[PDB]
């Protein structure tokens, strides 16, 4: 057999023969064990700009940082190509595609024979949550991307420390990722190695994931969506906790009274900025601190409350859009130690990406820039065709802790309380800005039947209105009927302490004009929705009752600091009843697909919200 080279401290012989039965089949040249210092993430950093896939950014504008450009057909998820491969096709769902297990594993076998010769199999070992904890899980990614194991450097606890937790006999998550793209002797290499074919494959069964063809984030950090996700969903289902689509954020009002709240929003529809938002004129003595803002791992306990923890280490969050005055938090937190990928390079060596504009001098454009493809780019040539210097799915990665406004607790492994729980979709039409659930039922039925339009966080046409459950439509990890009573047996289960349920709310920051502009200004004046709810779960807020629950009222709100009138407000708040009763509808659609397991109580609560829309 090859030679492993082993570290010392690794002490699993189940482990170890593992490796070796996967360097056999996928016969990488040499065996790399990440150790996860600082002093082999620059080395990897470094081999990674010999390679050309890294470019170095100015030291004196951007230190320590580095700019990825990838292959077009390797920009985002490809949702066509992921597969949850459980041993019943019913335990994947109609939300999720599936195969055989055997007749998956007769696929991929001989795309991952060899599919790593002449390059390096890098050992990449993280622990989700934090090292050690009581609820933490440990995986091992092989992968041949130097690319994926300096991003799983600053997205999760990687490297040696992984192995004293392990020890001799602890159990870890399989993980296989190669670019798909083995490279023979003297044959030059590419800077973006990939794969136009493409799978992302979870067998539940075993906890394996298997990628192959893409280096993109979503589709290659097997930790993060793959794992944290879709595996860590179906053991909560089984061992009584949630893997939801999350972020977890705290806020404190001026009396000093500190809350947390878990929001369920599609990629690319906010999560980021809301998780870090700054608290606009008007809230003087506010504070708003970032636990995460893409994973939430949620479960009971005995005190009747829900506690909350986020399993990952950094934050890897679409660019474009980000500036001081939509998101400082993040600015402020990309100023160094960062990789950007598919975002233009300046001439003077740092990174911009469209939005970044609105912090400049005039508000303009960069002169001349060299965007994510290679190609010069000029104001004329943006004005002229459309041309984007950043790609529309341009990622930073970044640790968690070079944000300015990271939670204390954010790696307190006891999790924090979750006084409320917030869904929304991108939504430019009928579903007003927020609306309160009355029961934690209807809440459920809020999350299991939100719409969203499409976005550029995965492969295929944008802008199209789909059912996105709880923002997990390409992350639940069996079938989303079941996942829809996981949510209601919860209920039930802290309802029994005697304790009050959190609050579900609706949200939608995306309501457009007739221009297809925003109507609500949204990012840092969020805080003036959060603020409410904050109202509600004190028992101090007043609110209306309409179709879908209970909405706040102009006076409800705090407007200081911003020119928002009650005729705009009205726009975004009423319950237009056509656009309702169409909206029905789709859920019903929705209720056929999933009418195997479907909870009864979704159609009881849909049927209430068809009489409140007759009345
Ligand atoms: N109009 C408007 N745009 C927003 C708002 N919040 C975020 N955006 C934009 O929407 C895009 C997505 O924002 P993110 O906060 O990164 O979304 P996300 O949920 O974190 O996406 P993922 O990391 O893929 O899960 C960015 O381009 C933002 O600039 C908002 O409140 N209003
Ligand atoms: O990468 C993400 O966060 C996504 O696609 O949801
Ligand atoms: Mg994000
Ligand atoms: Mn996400």
């Amino acid at each position: 057999g090859l030679n492993l080279n082993t570290p010392a401290y690794v002490k699993n012989a189940k482990l170890i023969a593992w490796v070796a039965d996967m360097v056999a089949l996928c016969k990488p040249d040499t065996v790399y064990w990440c150790d996860g210092s600082d002093a082999e993430y620059q080395r990897l950093c470094q081999q990674l700009v010999d390679a050309g896939t890294f470019k170095k950014l100015n030291e004196a504008k951007r230190p320590n940082s580095y700019l990825a450009c990838s292959d077009p057909s390797d920009v985002a998820r490809v949702e066509d190509r992921t597969y949850i491969c459980s041993a019943k096709e019913e335990n994947a769902g109609p939300t999720n595609n599936w195969m055989e297990p055997s007749e998956m594993r007769a696929t991929l076998q001989p795309l991952f024979d060899g599919c790593m010769r002449g390059r390096t199999m890098y050992v990449v070992p993280f622990s989700m949550g934090p090292l050690g904890s009581p609820i933490a899980h440990i995986g091992i990614e092989l992968s041949d991307s130097p690319y994926v194991a300096v991003n799983m450097k600053i997205m999760t606890r990687m490297g040696k420390a992984v192995f004293e937790v392990l020890g001799t006999e602890g159990d870890f998550v399989p993980c296989v990722h190669t670019v798909g793209a083995p490279l023979a002797e003297g044959e030059q290499d590419v800077t973006w190695p990939c794969n136009k074919t493409k799978y992302i494959v979870h067998y539940p069964e075993t906890r394996e994931i298997w990628s192959y063809g893409s280096g993109y984030g979503g589709n290659a950090l097997l930790g993060k969506k793959c794992f944290a996700l879709r595996i860590a969903s179906n053991m909560g289902r089984d061992e009584g906790w949630l893997a939801e689509h999350m972020l977890i954020l705290g806020v404190t009002n001026p009396e000093g009274k500190k809350y947390h709240v878990a929001a369920a929003f599609p990629s690319a529809c906010g999560k980021t900025n809301f998780s870090m938002l700054v608290p606009p004129a008007g809230f003087d003595g506010w504070s708003v601190t970032t636990i995460g803002d893409d994973i939430a791992w949620i479960k009971p306990a005995a005190d009747g409350k829900l506690y909350a923890i986020n399993p990952e280490a950094g934050y890897f969050g679409v660019a474009p859009g980000t500036n001081m005055l939509t998101n400082p938090n993040c600015m402020l937190s990309v100023r160094g130690n960062t990789i950007f990928t598919n975002v233009a390079l300046t001439d003077d060596g740092d990174v911009w990406w469209e939005g970044m504009e609105q912090d400049a001098p005039g508000k303009a454009l960069p002169d001349h820039l060299i965007d994510w493809q290679g190609k010069d780019w000029t104001p004329q040539i943006a004005k002229e065709t459309g041309a984007k210097a950043a790609h529309p799915n341009s990622r930073f990665t970044v640790a968690a802790t070079n944000n300015p406004a990271l939670d204390s607790a954010w790696d307190d492994p006891k999790g924090v309380a979750i006084d409320a729980f917030i869904f929304g979709g991108r939504r430019s039409t009928t579903v007003p800005l927020v609306t309160e659930a009355r029961s934690w039922v209807e809440g459920v039925y809020m999350a299991a039947t939100m719409g969203s339009e499409t976005t550029a966080a995965a492969t295929g046409q944008a802008g199209v209105v789909r059912r996105d459950p709880f923002a997990m439509l390409p992350f639940m990890g069996y079938n989303m009927s079941d996942y829809f009573q996981h949510w209601l047996d919860l209920g039930k289960k802290l309802a029994a302490s005697g304790a009050t349920l959190p609050k579900i709310y609706t949200t939608n920051w995306f309501r457009k004009g007739t221009d297809g502009k925003f109507v609500w200004p949204g990012y840092g004046e969020n805080m003036r929705v959060l603020a409410w709810m904050i109202d509600r779960i004190e028992g101090k807020g007043q609110g209306e009752d309409h179709v879908t629950g209970i909405s706040p009222s102009y006076e409800d709100l705090n407007w200081t600091g911003l020119d928002f009138s009650a005729d705009q407000f009205n726009t975004v708040t009423s319950i237009d009843k056509a656009a309702w009763l169409k909206e029905l509808e789709l859920h019903a659609e929705l209720f056929k697909q999933l009418e195997h397991h479907l909870p009864k109580e979704l159609g009881e609560t849909k049927a209430e919200i068809e009489r409140r829309l007759a009345a």
